């Protein structure tokens, strides 16, 4: 037993990280087959930086302007193209460590592992959620651009995030691996703010089920609630609406614990209305919302990756 | 910015995990050069299990009794020996993925990454501390024995933990990689209890410094305290004594933030005495004690591994 914020094993992604240097800018790239993916603002400088036109900026570049450093081995760029806000550098060598992979654009509320990197070298791995306001609460210092987020599904790495920038509230914004920002953000220094966030209700419920699976039983009650009456309480506390689809997804966990989803909603209602009164759940004094129903099942049943 | 429970990149350890099967028991082993390390209770059965004599049990074993499965490749055991509570299986093949490594026995309060594994396949990675009572609050299901904990220091993996068992409170006990249990535990089903735990004071202080580095400034105060007067308050709240050595270790963080260590102690004092009053620090409503001073510096300055 026990329940931890668990990341996927990072080895499959570690073997893909490279350093991309252009001009005075150095950041991380992702090397899959013979392509290196990195944020397009690597072609920017200290003054391009306020309102650049990346199409103009890129037409002015030559392949030899791109230093791609794969460990102590230099990779030669033989072509480049821009796809939305990512740059794709064609190199003459296919990454022999390329895992089976997919690029996926995730929905808010879904979680993923982030491999934080500097100068092409991994620093650490941690678990994140895509917040409802399309930011992530990451841990990113200067130089971390191009670090990626990912899930692993049996043997396949599903890349879902590449880091671009930090918002003045200390949260982070980035793109999918096809260069489309999550949320309304743009890779331009103009005023941008995250937008009001909300708590991921279906994930809180999953985590309460995790608690029950692990022996925290104390927040349960005899009551039930309707979805409607629950959602009226959730809105007051800035929680995302719970949909019948969320209820269906929580089915397996409800069946394993014997606690109907709507009964667990009645428990969440009382926790919102009464607080936790100096008690903890799974070692937290807050209601945790960065575990999906799938995360809970994976960790409570022991799914591996090969 | 941002601050997360960060694990080390796990790839160097993923390449060392194997499956060890003997009799009806299957667990994980660690393959370094031509040796596989695993818990000695792999030689146990459903009834050996209450009071085994592992020396007798092992003399009765043959090399061919040990199935070591490295992916879809079987490793032949050519020798075996017991070292305390770990079994060392000599195999005919050296692991080509063997990283630079050391075996280290850590002190309580020190943190490490755990690569949770089942059937030789990694499931997830998370960060732990060795509690003052020599347990760890892990996430371990049946089959996880032989998963290891580790730190990485530039290019060197320092293995510090191998998982053996779960205590009735849902916490975990194990050994160093030389098979010596942390704490008073034994690999025998007899009554054993963790012992009263305490909070790791020097780590809480490190995490408050992390908060200041990241812009949470609110818990600070104008006051100071003596070490003596601080430790009198810490004892009341079941905190470990803070030593002058801890104060010295916190020096760099104190110098970077401009907050004297004893001034941060005065802040911790008021947090213990007053609670947090519905506020959070670094996204937690509890005082966090599983970041060491080194963890904070590493994450707030961006140290990598190559
Ligand atoms: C990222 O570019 C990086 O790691 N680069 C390494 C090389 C030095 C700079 C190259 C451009 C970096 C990651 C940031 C740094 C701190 N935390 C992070 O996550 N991204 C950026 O530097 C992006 C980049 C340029 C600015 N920027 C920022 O993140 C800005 N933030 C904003 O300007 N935000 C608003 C636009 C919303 C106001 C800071 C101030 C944090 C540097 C672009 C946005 C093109
Ligand atoms: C570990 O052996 C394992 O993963 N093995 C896989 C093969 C099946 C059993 C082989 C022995 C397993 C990990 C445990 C399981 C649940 N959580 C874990 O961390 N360890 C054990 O099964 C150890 C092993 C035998 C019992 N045991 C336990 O952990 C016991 N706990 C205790 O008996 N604890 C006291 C001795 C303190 C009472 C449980 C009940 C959790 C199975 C030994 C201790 C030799």
């Amino acid at each position: 037993s026990g329940f931890r914020k668990m990341a996927f094993p990072s080895g499959k992604v570690e073997g893909c990280m490279v350093q991309v240097t252009c001009g005075t800018t150095t950041l991380n790239g992702l090397w899959l087959d013979d392509v290196v993916y990195c944020p397009r603002h690597v072609i920017c400088t200290s003054e391009d930086m306020l309102n650049p036109n990346y199409e103009d900026l890129l037409i002015r570049k030559s392949n030899h302007n791109f230093l791609v450093q794969a460990g102590n081995v230099q990779l030669r760029v033989i072509g480049h193209s821009m796809q939305n806000c990512v740059l794709k550098l064609k190199v003459d060598t296919a990454n022999p460590k390329t895992p089976k992979y997919k690029f996926v654009r995730i929905q808010p509320g879904q979680t993923f592992s982030v491999l934080a990197c500097y100068n092409g070298s991994p620093s650490g791995v941690y678990q994140c959620a895509m917040r409802p306001n399309f930011t992530i609460k990451g841990s990113f210092l200067n130089g971390s651009c191009g670090s990626v987020g990912f899930n692993i599904d049996y043997d396949c790495v599903s890349f879902c995030y590449m880091h671009h920038m930090e918002l003045p509230t200390g949260v982070h914004a980035g793109t999918d691996l096809a260069g489309n920002f999550y949320g309304p953000f743009v890779d331009r220094q103009t005023a941008q703010a995250a937008g009001t966030d909300t708590t991921i209700t279906v994930n809180v419920l999953a985590w309460l089920y995790a608690a029950v699976i692990n022996g925290d039983r104390w927040f349960l009650n005899r009551f039930t609630t309707t979805l409607n009456d629950f959602n009226l309480v959730a809105m007051k506390y800035n929680y995302e609406p719970l949909t019948q689809d969320h209820v269906d997804i929580l089915g397996p966990l409800s069946a394993q614990t014997g606690i109907a989803v709507l009964d667990m909603c009645a428990s969440l209602k009382e926790l919102l209305q009464n607080g936790m009164n100096g008690r903890t759940i799974l070692g937290s004094a807050l209601l945790e919302d960065e575990f999906t129903p799938f995360d809970v099942v994976r960790q409570c049943s022991g799914v591996t990756f090969q």
